[PDB]
């Protein structure tokens, strides 16, 4: 079986953080993590995909630059519950950003979540962000399990920081 059990709206990070061309930041600071956003059980197989709608405006090492204001922009990783197992995010469409796992045929667990991202400076001229919409994640059942009557998606909202 399969039960949604999180919170739909997510924000990443400590609200008013303090952090301290382009140029890389903040480790597991800027995030958002809960192990416990679906209970399944008996046998339920689940992965997940993740979807970044913020604008690209660049890329580092193979992952982009998403941008946020003309001065800041973010590196993003979405993933599996632990930060470590985040899968680096690129482009607008839905990734698959947790191959997955599937419960024992007789017990039950919960399949969680994390979004982690690193601010980058593109333009300096103290730089200050708002609350803004970061994209989505959503569970993927695989091997004939069935999304069902559950809610399927989550979103996050990067929480407002402030960068010196
Ligand atoms: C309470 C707990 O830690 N549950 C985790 C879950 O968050 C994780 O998504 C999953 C797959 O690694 O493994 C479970 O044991």
């Amino acid at each position: 079986a399969v039960s949604f059990i999180g919170s739909t709206e997510n924000d990443v990070g400590p609200s008013l953080g303090s952090y301290s061309l382009p140029f890389v930041y903040t480790r597991n600071k800027i995030g958002y993590q809960n192990a416990n956003v679906w209970h399944i059980s008996k046998g339920f197989c689940v992965g997940l995909d993740g979807k970044v709608d913020l604008p690209v405006v660049g890329s580092l090492d193979g992952q982009s630059i998403y941008g946020l204001t003309e001065e800041v922009g973010l590196l993003i990783w979405m993933g599996d519950t632990k930060y470590s197992r985040g899968t680096a995010m690129s482009g607008n469409s839905w990734e698959n950003v947790f191959s997955g796992w599937c419960v024992g045929a007789n017990t039950a667990s919960t399949q969680g979540l994390s979004v982690r991202v690193t601010p980058v400076i593109l333009k300096r001229n103290r730089y200050s962000v708002q609350k803004t919409s970061i994209g989505s994640i959503r569970m993927r059942p695989y091997n004939g399990s069935s999304a069902g009557s559950v809610q399927t998606t989550v979103n996050f909202s990067l929480n407002p920081f402030t960068l010196n």
